[PDB]
């Protein structure tokens, strides 16, 4: 009579890294890529050859920065001229062009220059999750969610659509992140009743805290503060600062201005920076890092925390500027939820429980997958349609 029905998808299409979820057997998988990871880089690289998207392209970024595209998020639906693009544009090795006003990415790609526009970087990113899980459910996927911030406007919303549809997904909704991470938890089957939630996301390179409301299972937006220079990232070139502060006073060498020393330091640090957050110590070992001298040293985690310590104590600014716009108090909050890898540093977690006197903290579904949760949860119940018995 009727054909069983593919999966529908949960996508969140972030700045650096993307995950994708289905929700099967009363339950969120969230699927690894062929590597074995569950986020991808979202990046794309571009070569004589071949176009590479996720892990292959991140891992070639070093000798091809000019043709390795990443951040395409922070373009999507933006006029060249505005400010936040200008600014952006002197951290990028890669080239960004004016086409009546709008930005587009120019590439070296299989022998010609090519430009592309924020939708078409982000709909290769899109392919690349569509076929991340046809690999694990063995058949086409059609249908899929994608989240965006919150405060993405209209163009920026039509933008990702755009993307969707020119990688071959119909896109059921556009949702918000924080929504996706609140129903993550089903914060929105909790019954009747108003409730107050903070959603505290710290990615790679930005903070974004949001406060929900949530009635009966429907959400209101009731502020979003944050700070755009804020994110892992940041906590990455404090260690680097460190250790190349310790090479100098230990060998009497500056390695500062030998880039592969600089990236091979950074590589290091970012992987002992994850290390520390369970860990109260962690080891650096890089062979011939400068002048044919090995580095081999150690960061307690009570180190890590000085050298960080004013960063992470900043985040609690956009906290209370959320809460004045809300015009809620602390106290008022019913529910707390981590979104972000740079969430499980356990300083972070610590500064934010001290702030709401001890509560509990949501971050039991991973905080770098809790959007695509959330997606994925949504995208099972879009695609129902069940017909009413007598
Ligand atoms: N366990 C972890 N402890 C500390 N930081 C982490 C962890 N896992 C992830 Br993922 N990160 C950082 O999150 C950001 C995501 O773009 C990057 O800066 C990652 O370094
Ligand atoms: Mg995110």
């Amino acid at each position: 009579g009727s054909m069983a029905k593919a999966a529908a998808i949960g996508i969140d299409l972030g700045t650096t890294y993307s995950c994708v979820g289905v929700f099967q057997h009363g339950k969120v998988e969230i699927i690894a890529n062929d590597q074995g990871n569950r986020t991808t880089p979202s990046y794309v690289a571009f070569t004589d050859t071949e176009r590479l998207i996720g892990d292959a392209a991140k891992n070639q970024v070093a000798l091809n920065p000019q043709n390795t595209v990443f951040d395409a998020k922070r373009l999507i639906g933006r006029k060249f001229g505005d400010p936040v693009v200008q600014s952006d544009m002197k951290h990028w090795p890669f080239q960004v062009i004016n086409d009546g006003d709008k930005p587009k990415v120019q590439v070296s790609y299989k022998g010609e220059t090519k430009a592309f526009y924020p939708e078409e970087i982000s709909s290769m990113v899109l392919t690349k999750m569509k076929e991340i899980a046809e690999a694990y459910l063995g058949y086409p996927v059609t249908n899929a969610v994608i989240t965006v911030p919150a405060y993405f406007n209209d163009s920026q919303r039509q933008a990702t659509k755009d993307a969707g549809v020119i990688a071959g997904l119909n896109v059921l909704r556009i949702i918000n992140e924080p929504t996706a991470a609140a129903i993550a938890y089903g914060l929105d089957r909790t019954g009747k009743g108003e409730r107050n939630v903070l959603i505290f996301d710290l990615g790679g390179g930005t903070f974004d805290v949001s406060i929900l409301t949530i009635d009966d299972g429907i959400f209101e937006v009731k502020a979003t503060a944050g700070d755009t220079h804020l994110g892992g990232e940041d906590f990455d070139n404090r260690l680097v600062n460190h250790f190349v502060e310790e090479f100098k006073r230990k060998h009497k060498k500056d390695i500062s201005q030998n880039k592969r020393a600089v990236r091979r330091l950074r590589t290091a640090c970012e992987r002992a920076k994850r290390t520390l957050s369970s860990s109260t110590q962690a080891s650096l070992e890089i062979d011939s890092l400068f002048e044919g001298i090995d580095f081999y040293t150690s960061i307690t985690r009570a180190r890590f925390e000085e050298l960080c310590s004013d960063l992470f104590r900043s985040t609690l600014e956009p906290v209370e500027k959320a809460l004045r716009d809300a015009k809620l108090d602390k106290a008022q909050i019913h529910d707390l939820v981590l979104v972000g890898g740079s969430t499980r540093i356990p300083k972070v977690q610590k500064l934010l429980q001290d702030f709401f006197n001890g509560r509990d903290l949501n971050k039991s579904i991973n905080p770098d997958e809790a959007v695509a949760y959330g997606a994925a949860v949504q995208a099972a119940i879009l695609i129902k349609s069940t017909r009413a018995a007598a």
